[PDB]
């Protein structure tokens, strides 16, 4: 059976950037409505014996939806952090600088693809099968877990994400997600 | 070079249903922006000069995205209007009790419909080829034009066209779009 994981920080700990009203509803009622739907689609199925990401790998339709929704969910609040954002150090930022050029070209290119990701969507920093780190943008609930690419980092673009502060202005959120980036999650990711 | 058609009512007479800053964002910013897009798109094109439903028919891509978002939200907005709602009378409820059984049976069926659409999307009553109506569910700018079905009524229910008033809670949305019907334009669509 799946819970709704606990938040890593206070629920106002992501303002001004993203306000606690924001959070109140995003995790509050979005993330909780895809568990308990996940939950209420898979009572007994053969589902229910599988971890999320099993259940992600293997199924389409409505069960896919939510459980590639709550896992996608529980990824993006552990990238954002109060008193993080800024230029990474170490492996990331040397991995980033060796696949994009430099850390404001990743910058870039990540920012004009969340920006360009038509309807709702997720865009994602992922480590390939071969190495090299790549921007992919996914629709609805899509995810780099049915590929072979490793998720590192990446912004929720659905609506609901940042029209309470920004209304229609997905630029303005982008340009203050930068603001609070987890670089110690990502740095975790990238050495799994 | 298309231009944004003016509102068939003053920005706040859908209040309480759709407020006016929802429609201050949703006519003013979204569906603007959809035609400032279209119009930098093809200027220079094959597709300069051609209507916008040909453009629809004919294109693909972003072209397709913002020239299929400019008509989906003109139609919708004349689907709204003040002092209009409640049951359909005349050849609209002779056609959706013909098709559906019951009025209560079609708005049930509507509604559920627009509640399950994942996304961003919109829900449609279409005429098809034989006559009989149906609901469709079309995805991010999808339209009934590039089918052989016409459309008669539309919903849109990407977030932005109820985020403001209604929050997560798109049931409300729909309960308050059926005090806006505008069925004098449902007539005209039926009988085109
Ligand atoms: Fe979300
Ligand atoms: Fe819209």
């Amino acid at each position: 059976s799946f819970e709704l994981p606990a938040l890593p920080y206070a629920k106002d700990a992501l303002a001004p950037h993203i306000s606690a009203e924001t959070i109140e509803y995003h995790y509050g009622k979005h993330h909780q409505t895809y568990v308990t739907n996940l939950n209420n689609l898979i009572k007994g199925t053969a589902f229910e014996g599988k971890s999320l990401e099993e259940i992600i790998r293997s199924s389409e339709g409505g069960v896919f939806n939510n459980a590639a929704q709550v896992w996608n969910h529980t990824f993006y609040w552990n990238c954002l952090a109060p008193n993080a954002g800024g230029e990474p150090t170490g492996k990331v930022a040397e991995a980033i600088a060796a696949s994009f050029g430099s850390f404001a070209d990743f910058k870039a290119q990540f920012t004009d693809a969340a920006i360009k990701n038509f309807g709702s969507g997720w865009t994602w920093l992922v480590k390939n099968s071969d190495g090299k780190l790549a921007i992919v943008s996914t629709s609805n609930a899509g995810t780099p877990l049915t590929t072979d690419a490793t998720p590192l980092l990446t912004v929720d673009v659905w609506e609901h994400a940042y029209y309470i502060d920004y209304r229609n202005a997905r630029p303005g959120y982008l340009e203050h997600f930068w603001a609070l980036v987890n670089w110690e999650f990502v740095a975790k990711n990238l050495a799994a």
